[PDB]
DNA sequence: ATTGTGACGCT
DNA sequence: AGCGTCAC
């Protein structure tokens, strides 16, 4: 009853891009704007691989992963960018300069954690607060809302249906109690629409937003209403949207741990969870993973909006597929070196930037005929921003996998350079 | 012949 | 440290 904590105490939104490579290419291309168009990676095989699709396109049915000469028999008017191609492998600066670009914008208003490329989470608390006190009091108007919805209402033309749904939630709100959950939620959605709309104006690019109580349920509520709107998802709303939530449509869940909860517990839904007692969900699905199946079927997480906008590692990665796999000592020094030029490329600029040098080189391979997506993960020391050193140190760390007896065997499948262990310079 | 990433957990 | 899972 009153010692039972609701898992209300936080105001957290997700920011997430809208096709976002497709926007950029499109920012930089007039011709693909408000168009079905695509970005692709590479071109030869099959006409290359999807890996953004505009809202236009996937009216079509064109999706991610689909090869180009596909998605054209769907739709033959697609229009389509390719990634930029650098030392003989797709090169994706242009769309991590974009991504700083929205961090940076997004940094302004309350401190980000950066989730992906193109996304990042939100902690509001302290700014709603500050929001909340300078209001001292007045009720806060649909024109500070035009573009957000309200998850499970309106209840008892889309446009008509997301107003009345406002209009039934603003009517409800308790203005004079400034500890209020659902007002704090309020007053997050009118900063979240006013960072996005910066975002739009300063950059050209157009995103979502989920805002709620926490970063699974943003996340989720992110997903409601793309594109180019914001839901928010209260905590009285949860009950009813967990009875048909699929399970493995929350975050972490999409996997062989949902599939197994699925499988073990004999439901469908988020909401049945909740008939199970802590004590038999970590029985089942251990301690950690048990605990927060229990909170996060009532809406409840604990995870915090970790205080990092930059990444934690910086990677390059080849795959060479079917008949491409590297079977000489030449052609896997070359792709090293090519590596390991565009490795040193981005870690030069990142010391510049941000004031740090990472430390530990880590290589990874995979071996033709290998089931696993990695076949060899080690690490060595990293002293110095050196291309042709860092490709001859992995090839020194990896150079033992070679069962020939100036051949390679079995042939590799996949390079992977990254660079770890960052320290303050 | 989804590719190229990036974060986090387990032992 | 090296491997596995998960999203993005
Ligand atoms: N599997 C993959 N492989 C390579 N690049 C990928 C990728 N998945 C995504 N990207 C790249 C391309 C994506 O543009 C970008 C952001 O990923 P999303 O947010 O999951 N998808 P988007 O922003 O396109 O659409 P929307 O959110 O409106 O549904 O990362
Ligand atoms: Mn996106
Ligand atoms: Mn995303």
């Amino acid at each position: 009853g009153p010692h039972m904590a609701t898992g209300q105490d936080r105001v957290v939104a997700l920011v997430d891009m809208d096709c976002f490579f497709v926007q950029v290419e499109q920012r930089q291309n007039p011709h693909l704007r408000n168009k079905p168009c695509a970005v692709v990676q590479y071109k030869s095989w099959k006409g290359g691989g999807i890996i953004a699709v505009s809202y236009e396109a996937r009216a079509f049915g064109v999706t991610r992963s689909m090869w180009a000469d596909d998605a054209k028999k769907l739709c033959p008017d697609l229009l389509l960018a390719q990634v930029r191609e650098s030392r003989g492998k797709a090169n994706l600066t242009k769309y991590r300069e974009a991504s700083v670009e929205v961090m940076e914008i997004m940094s302004r208003f309350a401190v980000i954690e950066r989730a992906s490329i193109d996304e990042a989470y939100v902690d509001l608390t302290s700014a709603v607060q500050e929001r909340l006190q300078k209001l001292q009091g007045q009720p806060i108007s649909a024109d500070l809302l035009p573009s957000t919805y309200i998850e499970g209402l309106p209840q008892g033309q889309k446009e008509g249906m997301r107003k009345q749904g406002l209009f039934q939630w603003l009517d409800s709100l308790q203005i004079d109690n400034l500890t209020s959950p659902d007002l704090q939620l309020t007053v997050g959605a009118v900063i979240v629409e006013e960072m996005r709309a910066a975002i739009e104006r300063e950059t050209g690019f157009q995103c979502s937003a989920g805002i709620s109580h926490n970063k699974v349920l943003a996340k989720l509520a992110c997903g409601l209403n793309k594109p180019n709107r914001q839901t928010l998802v209260s905590h009285g709303s949860v009950p009813q949207l967990f009875s048909q939530m699929p399970i493995r449509k929350i975050r972490s869940l999409g996997g062989k741990l949902g599939a197994s909860v699925i499988e073990i517990l004999g439901i469908e839904y988020m909401g049945e969870l909740t008939q199970f007692t802590e004590s038999q969900l970590q029985s089942h699905f251990g301690e950690k993973n048990g605990s927060w199946l229990y909170a996060m079927c009532r809406g409840i997480e604990h995870d915090p909006v970790k205080p990092r906008q930059l990444p934690k590692t910086i990677g390059c990665s080849k795959n060479f597929p079917g008949k491409t796999a590297l079977a000489t000592r030449e052609q896997v020094q070359w792709w090293l070196l090519q590596l390991a030029q565009e490795l040193e490329e981005r870690l030069t600029k990142d010391r510049n930037d941000n004031d740090r040098v990472a430390t530990q080189l880590v290589v990874s391979i995979r071996v033709q005929g290998d089931k696993r997506l990695s076949s060899l993960r080690r690490c060595c020391a990293l002293t110095r921003y050196d291309a042709h050193k860092m490709s001859h140190d992995a090839f020194t760390v990896i150079k033992n996998c070679n069962t020939s007896g100036t051949e390679w065997s079995p042939p590799l499948t996949m390079l992977f350079l990254c660079a770890t262990k960052f320290s303050a310079s």
